Formats: C-alpha cells, sequence, structure tokens
C-alpha cells in the first residue's frame, strides 16, 4: 500500500529543495563532493527504475559543471578524475548509470576515462593487488575504492568495446580481493588493509565494518555474473548480503531494520550518514539478478522483503515534510540517520540515503 516511486520523487524532491545548489550544479558544497555524485546516482536510478524522465535536465547540468578540472585536484583534468581514487569511482559508476539510462556514449567515456585513472594506482608489488585510495599519499588499500573499481571494470565489461580487457580486469580484481582477508568469517568485509611492518603482507586491519562495503560488492558480483553467466558470482553475493540481513552480525536490528554501526552512539559523521542507501540500492540489484537466474517465483524474495521493510520503518518513523512557505511552496520529504530511530534534523548525505531505499523497491 506503499508508492515508492511517490516517495522517492519526494524524497528527490526534498533533497532538490533543501540542498541542491543552482548556482553551482551542486547539491551541499559544505558536505562531501563523492556524496554529490552518490546523489546523482540515487536520480538518476529513479528515473531509470520508474521510466520517469523529470530530473534528466538538473542531472546533465550537475554532469557539465562537475565535469570540469576540480579545483582541488586540477592535475586529474576533470572528467571527475579526482584526488581519491573512491571519489572518482562514484561519479564513474553514476556514469555507468547515465549511460544505461541514456544510451549516450559520452557518459560510457567518461567511465572508460575514470577506468583508466583509478588503474593507475593499482600495484602488484603491495598486498599483491589492488588500489591505493589516498592518491597523494599511497598509504591505504581500502575496501570501498577496491570495491568501486571491481563494479566499474565489471560494469565496462558489459558496456565497453572492449570488453575483454575490463572482464579480465575485474576477473583479476575479484580474485585478488577475494584473497585479500577483507571478507572476514562472517562474510562481512572490514574496512580495508593492513600492512606488516617487518614482512610487508598485507591482513584484514579489523576496522569497522559499514553497510556501503557489503553494498558496492554486490552489484560488482551482480555486473560479473551478466558477464560470465557464471551463478557463483551470484551464490557469493547472496553469502555476503544474508550475513547483512542476519540480525546476529549487528548490522540488521531486531525490528529487522538496516542499522549503520555509528548510529548506537550517535557519531556517524557525513560520510557514514550516506552508506545505507548504497547498499540497499545494490542489494535491490542484487534480488533482481538473483530472481532472473532462477524460475522460482520466490527467487530473491528475502531481499525484496527486507527492503520493503525496511521501507516502512523509515517511512514511519524517520520522516518528515518540509512546511511550504508564502516564497517557496517546496513539497517533499526530509529523512534523518536512522532508518528506525527517531528524526532530528536532515543533512544531504542522510537524504541521499533515503532515495537510495526508496529507489531500492521501485
Ligand atoms: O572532497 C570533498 C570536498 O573536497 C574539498 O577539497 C578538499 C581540499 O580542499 C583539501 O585540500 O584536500 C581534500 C582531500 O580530499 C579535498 O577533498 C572541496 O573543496 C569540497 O568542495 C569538497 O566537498
Ligand atoms: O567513514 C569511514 C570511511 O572513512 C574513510 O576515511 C576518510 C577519508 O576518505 C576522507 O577523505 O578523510 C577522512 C578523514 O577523517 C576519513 O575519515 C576511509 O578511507 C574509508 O575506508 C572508510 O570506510
Ligand atoms: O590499515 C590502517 C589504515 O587506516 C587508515 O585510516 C589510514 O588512513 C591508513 O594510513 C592506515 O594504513
Ligand atoms: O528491484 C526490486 C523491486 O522490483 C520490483 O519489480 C518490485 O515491484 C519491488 O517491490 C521490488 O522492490
Amino acid at each position: 500500500s506503499l508508492n515508492s516511486t511517490g516517495l522517492a520523487q519526494a524524497a528527490i524532491n526534498g533533497l532538490n529543495a533543501r540542498f541542491y545548489e543552482s548556482s553551482n550544479a551542486r547539491w551541499s558544497s559544505d558536505e562531501p563532493w563523492w556524496i554529490s555524485g552518490v546523489a546523482l546516482t540515487m536520480v538518476i536510478e529513479y528515473m531509470r527504475r520508474s521510466g520517469s524522465k523529470e530530473y534528466l535536465d538538473q542531472v546533465e547540468d550537475v554532469i557539465e559543471v562537475q565535469r570540469q578540472p576540480l579545483s582541488w585536484w586540477p592535475s586529474g583534468e576533470g572528467e571527475f578524475r579526482a584526488d581519491a581514487t573512491d571519489d572518482t569511482g562514484w561519479w564513474a559508476l553514476a556514469m555507468v548509470r547515465m549511460y544505461d539510462l541514456t544510451g549516450n556514449e559520452d557518459y560510457l567515456n567518461i567511465s572508460i576515462k575514470d577506468e583508466a585513472y583509478m588503474r593507475q594506482w593499482w600495484t602488484d608489488t603491495e598486498c599483491g593487488g589492488g588500489l591505493y585510495v589516498d592518491i597523494q599519499d599511497l598509504t591505504y588499500k581500502n575496501a570501498i575504492a577496491n570495491e568501486l573499481y571491481l563494479k566499474l571494470v565489471a560494469s565496462l565489461a558489459n558496456r565497453a568495446p572492449n570488453a575483454t580487457i575490463y572482464l579480465d580486469r575485474a576477473q583479476q580484481a575479484w580474485t585478488w580481493f577475494l584473497g585479500s582477508g577483507m571478507i572476514n568469517g562472517v562474510n562481512l568485509i572490514n574496512d580495508g588493509l593492513a600492512r606488516d611492518s617487518n614482512t610487508g603482507s598485507c591482513y584484514n586491519n579489523r576496522l569497522p565494518v559499514w553497510t556501503y562495503n557489503q553494498g558496492v560488492i554486490l552489484g560488482a558480483l551482480v555486473e560479473l555474473y551478466h558477464a560470465t553467466k557464471d551463478e557463483s558470482y551470484l551464490l557469493s553475493a547472496q553469502a555476503i548480503a544474508d550475513a547483512v540481513l542476519s540480525p546476529s552480525n549487528g548490522l540488521t536490528s531486531s525490528s529487522g531494520v538496516l542499522t549503520e554501526t555509528c548510529e548506537g552512539s550517535d557519531s556517524c559523521n557525513q560520510d557514514q550518514q550516506v552508506f545505507k542507501g548504497v547498499f540497499a540500492l545494490n542489494l535491490a540489484e542484487l534480488g533482481d539478478a538473483v530472481a532472473g537466474a532462477s524460475s522460482d517465483p520466490d527467487a530473491g524474495q528475502d531481499y525484496r522483503e527486507y527492503l520493503d521493510t525496511n521501507m516502512q520503518s523509515m517511512y514511519a518513523n524517520d520522516r518528515s515534510e518540509i512546511v511550504p512557505t508564502l516564497f517557496d511552496s517546496s513539497t517533499g520529504d526530509l529523512y534523518d540517520v536512522s532508518w528506525s530511530g527517531p528524526f532530528r534534523n536532515a543533512t544531504m548525505p542522510k537524504q541521499a540515503s533515503a532515495i537510495g531505499l526508496y529507489v531500492a523497491n521501485i
């Protein structure tokens, strides 16, 4: 009885009414730039899944301005090539989705330039593989930058003309990730890798399990399945998603609600506020891939029910409607960080995460 399409549109309208900067073609310049990339993904994915085009003009504006050489990383020469590889990876994946929505080769070309830029910081000398996140420093190979890269090459393996070298890169990247140790004993992914002071060998740094690091990897494996038709990639994704859904692992509350590890102590920073929606969108991708790979009508039904359950809780306990004024008649919905906890304030990363959950149920 809940209309996820209308709620996503209200959530996007709330996102624009409070956080979109027309003069900058960006959401919230006081927030991390990469989260504007995530927001762009959610808006593109809303249009892709709902069949609507109401934000297409706005998305094109954002792309055209955020394409330009970044003032804080001119040496990237624009096209979203930034001072960290994960920043680049978020926009690169948004361009994959833009290409999926529009069929405009221009966006596919951006993702291709991004893949080649990110790969510059893949090294086999440390950790036997993987890329660094901090381009200027080269001190950290983490989960998210390698999950983004892996989903990027796996996506390009299904879309780019030289799809073979991208499929080989994806298969090689997944083999490295699987062997990295970052996937722990309960099939959840810790934050990144530490390096042995004496031996130089790398190991799971046991930093927190963040929801978005259980998400991007699902989309990556889904694209690897589409590229190979090997259901082993789906089964591996399902083991990771199942671990998230199991309340015994602390990511899913006793009410069945996705919960970031920082929500308990009310310490979720500007980055962590956006994590849950990224997982939700990728989980919906996994659900679609699972239901299409088997003739069982109940295939992937647990993931849909999970997303549905999480939507209603967010719908009921985390929502606050904007009240219009005599000057601003904007209507929409605002959302806080906890999908079960109360609504206290809204921020752009919280709102972006909100849209992702609604879009995940379209
Ligand atoms: O990355 C998001 C934000 O980055 C800001 O640039 C930062 C530089 O000012 C600083 O010198 O180094 C960090 C390293 O990441 C840069 O991110 C932008 O000014 C912001 O607009 C952006 O939201
Ligand atoms: O929130 C967890 C994530 O934190 C990331 O480190 C941040 C950098 O990306 C950012 O640019 O600078 C701040 C400095 O406080 C860092 O918190 C990790 O790179 C991620 O792996 C981690 O999930
Ligand atoms: O694996 C631990 C890593 O933690 C990160 O937060 C730091 O930025 C890296 O320098 C460090 O190597
Ligand atoms: O992709 C997942 C979505 O697929 C749609 O076909 C269903 O109607 C939604 O309920 C579900 O959340």
